[PDB]
């Protein structure tokens, strides 16, 4: 019936992904008990057969939030720069046999490290999205996200970043998220906290 | 229970429309893999066996994308000029005997053709959408749209118009979604184009005469 | 397996809520026939056996649309103040010990009464909306709503406020909601109607000193 088994299951991205086209780190999870269906089916319309179409990459440590949407498959066949956005080529009939394919790709969809998905976020085909971003829910991400910026709304606005300028360098350059598991206990205290000028030493001295 | 078979799978409306107040022209068609429920329950609220409401009705060669939804019976018995918007007449209490039945018809909304409707808008009670709009996915129609108009947005507001004025004009005197199915035939790769202008010309040519 | 039979079928709350942390007030319904589930499901996040946590509180006499969403559990333990927002305290994987909780509350999310909240709003933890309020359809309501706004959109604004301040402050003053039932009984015509300070010139008469 609904593949969580609590309100409050977080289920790793790897341990369900079965599709061959999508692409996640480890430790990113993902919670739909509210939506009812594993990861594979919030990633709209990709082919896994194919090798020629936008794939859908995510890194680690992000949390996707119930009933997020990946828009994969560009626009879908519609021209909407042609007389017609209706997709003759791909509807069957006889005198539709001179159509042309209108579906043009849009785009790898890049998912960087440690964002947070908000829930019923859809990302449209081809969006990039850097590091340590937030997606407000219900958010309608048509452009862009750069790394540490938190946005909102319908389509999508930039909110505010998360950390000042000079602090997201310095997130950017040690990139927490590369180092080994035996490393990261070390520094967990530090990283549940506001420390960003703090644990930047850390990483330098060593 | 997935009505659909597969996600690229799109079903003609006039395959699985069921409610004599649904009235579809050929070729549109709903692509509701991911939100598993056939057209019908695209459309909310919408009494199929009265003849006294508002009717839901869509043109040819319309494109629907999944979970795309059109609210019906106006404004459900809610009166926000009333004291309060709590609809007494609707709920069976013998208290709220002497309510006043406050449900008001908002008018047909009517979708016209070549018209393009993302996956999840909310196409509100009384819209009229003309020919060959698009409505992104997610948006939330609360007024009317012109032909060849694109809005987005909640509420949904004005992004740009597919074409010039001229060649909108152009397109809504040669109507082809009403041309005799040969016209369609032949004119099938000059549709898949940006070249109103030959195609226009092509049409007086045929039809001018 | 849907929970409601028709369309038009609306539930009184406090015949199908069974969360202790959610507390429904009288006739108040919840309409959901297009998202299948009961109200509970809803409530989103809300630990229902404990009570320490942020809790659901509706008056009576609202109108709740299909899939309407109330976000509990505050901040979920995403800290954006914190370097990373991903909740390592929750995660249960060994090398997580020395993690520290982010889980912040934010206070009880509290509906007035007399509220119609539209299909498939999302409202955020924390959020009081005030008597008589409107929510529009897919409204995302990130703020507070005072008595009588009406307000949509994502993120939520101000549209309108129903009636004027004196009319307003006549109705907190004279509380409908809280009049014995043979009042309420008497006065349904009023209620569907516009008339507040004829209602409320009457509230006096019966009620004063
Ligand atoms: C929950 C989060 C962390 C995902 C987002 O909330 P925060 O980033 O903490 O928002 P914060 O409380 O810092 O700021 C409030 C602002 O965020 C905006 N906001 C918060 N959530 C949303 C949302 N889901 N959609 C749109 N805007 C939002 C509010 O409109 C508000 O804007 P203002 O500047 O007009 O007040
Ligand atoms: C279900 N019920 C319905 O569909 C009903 O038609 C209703 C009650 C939702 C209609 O809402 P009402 O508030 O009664 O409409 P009313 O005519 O009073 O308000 C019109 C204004 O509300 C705004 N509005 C209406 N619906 C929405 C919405 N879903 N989101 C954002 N704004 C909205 C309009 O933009 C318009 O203002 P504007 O012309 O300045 O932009
Ligand atoms: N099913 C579906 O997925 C249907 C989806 N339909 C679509 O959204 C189409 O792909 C469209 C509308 C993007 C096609 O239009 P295009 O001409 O390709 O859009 P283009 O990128 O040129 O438009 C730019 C503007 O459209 C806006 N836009 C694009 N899609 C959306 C959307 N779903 N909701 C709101 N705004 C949108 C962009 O934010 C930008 O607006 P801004 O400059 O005010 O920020
Ligand atoms: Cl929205
Ligand atoms: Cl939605």
């Amino acid at each position: 019936m609904n593949f969580f088994t609590s309100p409050f299951s977080g289920i790793p991205l790897d341990q369900q992904v079965t599709n061959p086209n999508i692409i996640v780190g480890k430790h990113s999870y993902y919670s739909g008990y509210y939506h009812g269906h594993s990861f594979d089916d919030c990633v709209r319309y990709l082919h896994p057969e194919r090798d020629d179409v936008d794939k859908l990459v995510i890194g680690s440590f992000c949390s996707i939030g119930s009933g997020a949407v990946f828009m994969m498959a560009g626009n879908q066949g519609h021209r909407s720069d042609w007389i017609s956005t209706f997709p003759f080529f791909y509807q069957d009939n006889d005198n539709f046999a001179d159509a042309r394919d209108g579906f043009t790709r849009s785009g790898d969809t890049i998912i960087g490290h440690d964002v947070w998905i908000g829930t019923e976020a859809m990302i449209m085909p081809g969006v990039k999205i850097g590091h340590g971003a937030i997606i407000a829910s219900r958010s309608v991400v048509t452009k862009d996200v750069a790394p540490y910026e938190v946005v909102g709304s319908n389509p999508a606005k930039h909110i505010k970043f998360r950390f000042s300028d000079v602090e997201i360098a310095m997130l950017l350059e040690m990139a927490w998220w590369n180092w080994p598991e035996s490393w990261l206990k070390e520094s967990m205290q530090s990283l549940c906290s506001s420390d960003i000028e703090g644990l930047y030493l850390n990483w330098q001295s060593k």
